């Protein structure tokens, strides 16, 4: 007999294995939000038609309970639209909130609010928010909503849908306080990397959404996502993953924190599949002849594959009803198990 | 307030990281044993001197409960010899077994029941067994303790102290029934490998440990290690180490069926570390104006190098106090948490 959260946080770091998320105990300052969590879990991602996993494919599975086929965004193997959390969310009067480091419009956040066949529908997918029950949204993409191949001005209906739009800068909550919605689009495109000053967008982001969300003791649900920690993952970059995955983990701190001082919220922690097969390696040192010998006493990481790879994923939980999610299951079960805990009616 | 188990049997996967643990989803028939686990957590593996951990040191901080620097085996930063479980055990009237597939004077399993100060040396682990107080032992190495340097005929030794020595093959348990102490040397280095037609020694191996330590209603800790699953990553041979996974899970099976049985036995299954950079990749296939392209439909297992890696490591427990194994916490916790739970005192 678990307790019943109030509100659910769900972090999603886009393409971290265990191996990235390791990263951040040799290559970030400090000790790891991670280490806060003591219930643990596993979950294995392949999608309803492939070994290996998309984003599209792997977010649906969290946001509608369902295996689908790569690049499905919250439509059934079928093609067929299936409700999403959100969607029940709103149906039990509970706010909703998305906060993403790519385009709005990007896979991950695309399966909380859109129905599309194919996440390169990302043009639809910006129509699709205007139709959505989203009330909070913070990300890139503004070119998918002003800057259209069928010129169509989607700002001008976001807004005329009650949401506020602000495309300059994250404010504080004060500023925000008292629109219906609020909507953050602070990039043309995906936001800047770390690498490039983005600083604590997504920890920012997160706490804004949160405040605005329990506004008058509301429950609310939030998915923000580490968007680029798969990016650099694909580039076989390591700096950059790791820079990604370290600003992923202040996030995750931000929401614990909210989480640990109210009492009735659980958070979730996981990611969608990994990317690039990142391995904390010995550092390699070179002699005069001979070349090339491995120096266990530090790490330098290496790549095997510029794509996913399907291997099982961590799952962290903390909060009322977070041992649920121990074990090993199937990635889609994180929605069966969100909706098992709030008891929110489906 | 967890239950106090009797028994533990402590089950380690040379080298197996959670990519390598994910390759029994994909490439062993029918369901693998490891979703019996719910208490899952992991830990950091690196030693006291070095962000790589080598087995000596990752295995002496299971059996001795310290940091140390890589190559030692059961001494401390210091060089100096530290108590193990199984001479803790045997303390608390404890009855005590290893089985190994490597030679049984290899890393693992020496860490367990030797001291010395590299461990390279295994003749000299070999001769620190007569002065052990282990009462099973099954694995390779019968060149160890018959054709050594010092042409010392350590079987004699060890027979002297009470043990009978096999050196023709496993045997049914009525063979063994009424034996004081039991070894079993079953090849001059290694035991043969899965694809040579080792078969179900491990498995048959822990289950004739179980059934002699528990004679006479004692209580028994064993540590079985499935050793190879090391040398298919070190030789970035993906038939290898998959069949010596799917190995090592067979003996997690037959170990979970006697705890589930008996109901007074804790089981902890883990790494040392992870070797190679397993990644659970995508096919690649050729076209013939630019060769390489990814199929996700399909994995195809890659490496990114021939040693160990510094990820975190899962942990897997099941049983009475099971629950004290969760969290993020250092290797030599390992150590720490079983005296804790079983209540073995010093
Ligand atoms: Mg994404
Ligand atoms: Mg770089
Ligand atoms: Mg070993
Ligand atoms: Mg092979
Ligand atoms: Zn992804
Ligand atoms: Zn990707
Ligand atoms: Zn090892
Ligand atoms: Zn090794």
């Amino acid at each position: 007999q678990l307790k019943t959260p109030k509100n659910v946080i769900l972090l999603i770091s886009d393409g971290a294995g265990l191996s990235q998320i390791s990263s951040t105990f040799y290559f970030k300052s400090g000790t790891p939000n991670y280490t806060q969590f003591k219930n643990i879990g596993l979950i294995k991602t392949s999608s309803s038609r492939e070994d290996v996993t998309d984003s599209a494919s792997g977010a649906t599975a969290f946001s509608c309970g369902i295996k689908t086929y790569n690049a499905a965004i919250g439509v059934a193997d079928d093609s067929t639209a299936v409700k999403s959390i959100v969607e029940i969310a709103a149906l039990n009067n509970i706010k909703t909130g998305v906060v993403a480091t790519s385009s709005i419009t990007d896979a991950t956040p695309a399966s909380f609010y859109a129905h599309a066949l194919n996440r390169g529908l990302e043009e639809e997918i910006a129509m699709d928010m205007t139709e959505s029950d989203l009330d909070f949204f913070a990300g890139g993409g503004l070119n998918y909503f002003t800057k259209r191949k069928d010129k169509k001005d989607v700002l001008a209906i976001l807004k005329g849908n009650q949401f506020t739009i602000n495309t300059t800068a994250l404010t504080d909550f004060s500023s925000i306080a008292s629109n219906r919605k609020m909507g953050f689009l602070l990039a043309d495109e995906a936001m800047p990397t770390m690498e490039k000053g983005r600083g604590n967008f997504l920890s920012a982001a997160t706490d804004l959404a949160i405040q605005f969300l329990s506004k008058d003791n509301s429950a609310f649900f939030i998915m923000s996502e580490g968007s680029q920690i798969d990016w650099g993952g694909h580039a076989n970059n390591a700096s950059y993953l790791i820079s990604e995955i370290n600003d992923f983990d202040d996030a995750i701190g931000t929401a614990l924190a909210f989480a640990k001082k109210d009492g009735n919220t659980l958070v979730i922690v996981t990611s969608d599949h990994e990317t690039g097969g990142f391995t904390l390696a010995a550092k390699k040192n070179k002699r005069e002849d001979g070349s090339e010998y491995s120096d266990y006493t530090e790490i330098g990481p290496t790549f095997s594959t510029g794509g996913h790879s399907a291997t099982l994923i961590p799952v962290f939980a903390y909060g009322p009803g977070s041992e649920e999610f121990i074990g090993i299951y199937e990635n889609n079960e994180i929605f069966h198990k969100i909706l098992k805990v709030t008891k929110w009616n489906q």
